[PDB]
C-alpha cells in the first residue's frame, strides 16, 4: 500500500560548475557513510552480511562499481535539486 | 588499509530556514531511493533479504525508525554543507 511519490525535479537547473563537482560531493557522502559503518564494527566483505557486519561498499570511493558511483552522484544531485526546489538560490561565490 | 577521511564540515553554517526543511529533503531522498528499489522488484519485509529482495525501508518516510530519519536528515545536511564548502552560496530567495 506504499507507493513512493518523489517530487518532480526534472525542471530544476543547477549551475554547471556544481554538477561538475558531483563526484567530489558523492565521494564525501560515501566517506561519511563508510566511517559510520566502520565505527559500528563493519568491515569489508565481497558479499553483504549483516550477522558479521560485512559490506562491499567499505572500499575507497574510486574502487566502487561505476553504477554505484553513478547512483551516488545522482543521489547527491537530487538532494541539491530539492533544496533549489524548496526556494533556495545556489550560486558559485 | 581503507580509512575513510570525510571533510571537516563542522564549521560550515547553513541558513536556519534550510535546516528547518531537513525532514522534507530527507523524505524526498527516501522516496527516490524507495521507488528505485521497488522498480527493481524489491518489496517490504521486516528483515532485510537480498535473495528475496525484502527491505524494511520500503515504508512511508514517517513510519521509519527515528534513528533512520535522523541519519537521513544528517546525510542530507552533510551533502548540502559539502556544496557550501566547495564555494557555493546558499540563500533563501
Amino acid at each position: 500500500d506504499y507507493i513512493p511519490e518523489p517530487m518532480d525535479l526534472s525542471l530544476v537547473d543547477l549551475p554547471e560548475s556544481l554538477i561538475q563537482l558531483s563526484e567530489r560531493i558523492a565521494e564525501n557522502v560515501h566517506e561519511v557513510a563508510a566511517k559510520a559503518r566502520i565505527d559500528e564494527g563493519w568491515t569489508y566483505g565481497e558479499k553483504r552480511d549483516d550477522i558479521h557486519k560485512k559490506h562491499p561498499c567499505l572500499v575507497p570511493y574510486d574502487e566502487l562499481p561505476e553504477e554505484e558511483k553513478e547512483a551516488d552522484r545522482n543521489t547527491a544531485m537530487n538532494t541539491i535539486k530539492m533544496v533549489k526546489k524548496l526556494g533556495f538560490r545556489i550560486e558559485k561565490e
